[PDB]
């Protein structure tokens, strides 16, 4: 499948992909304002996840630092990122049907709109100000709103039982963003494509 990853922000954001043990294409890539990046992800790839990472520096071995969605301190990412980070899912080819959904789970960083090119589904988006209204006490120094599990490791809100309800917190990422997950056990925002449909990632679909 293919999926075009477009820079629409005013500012550089360093784009990631990866399925956590492995990266997919490159795995990661600078992309200035207006950039766009086209990756290839095999068939029946399951549990992937792309996003952006923020006011990073790497020197010429692909080494360094973000200060949002870091994977290992490399540029081209074989892991998931360090929260906050607006995520994009998708599992390819499960069983003819592919699914795609945008998650608030591990915090917010940058807004996204995830959408196919292809025919016979819907997009989702997330473009809403979450960082400029992140209650106080999830708001990231680095940049970014962080989740309520990441910041207070409990076992309500990180879910741990399987058994957990919405929150203060949980409901603020709702509010703003209906349409991606909030929390573990929300109502599934997620997106049912044909099989091998294609896609582009945007972020900062309207700024």
């Amino acid at each position: 499948a293919t999926f075009e990853i477009v820079n629409r922000c005013s500012y550089t954001v360093w784009a990631a992909a990866s399925k956590g043990d492995a990266a997919l294409d490159a795995g990661g890539r600078q992309l200035n304002s207006g950039e766009s990046w086209t990756i290839n992800v095999e068939p029946g790839t399951k549990g992937g996840k792309i996003w952006a990472r923020t006011d990073c520096y790497f020197d010429d071995s692909g080494s360094g630092i973000c200060k949002t969605g870091d994977c290992g301190g490399l540029l081209r990412c074989k892991r998931f990122g360090r929260p906050p980070t607006t995520l994009a899912e998708f599992s390819l080819n499960q069983y003819g049907k592919d699914y795609i959904d945008i998650s608030n789970i591990k915090g917010f960083n940058v807004p996204m709109d995830f959408s196919p090119t292809t025919r016979g589904c819907r997009g989702v988006r997330c473009a809403a100000d979450i960082v400029g209204q992140c209650p106080a006490k999830l708001k990231a120094p680095g940049g970014g709103c962080n989740d309520a599990c990441t910041v207070f490791q409990t076992s309500e809100y990180c879910c741990t039982t399987g058994k957990c309800g919405p929150t203060e917190y949980s409901r603020f990422f709702k509010r703003l963003c209906p349409d991606a997950f909030s929390y573990v056990l929300d109502k599934p925002t997620t997106v049912t494509c044909p099989g091998s449909s294609n896609y582009r990632v945007t972020f900062c679909p309207t700024a």
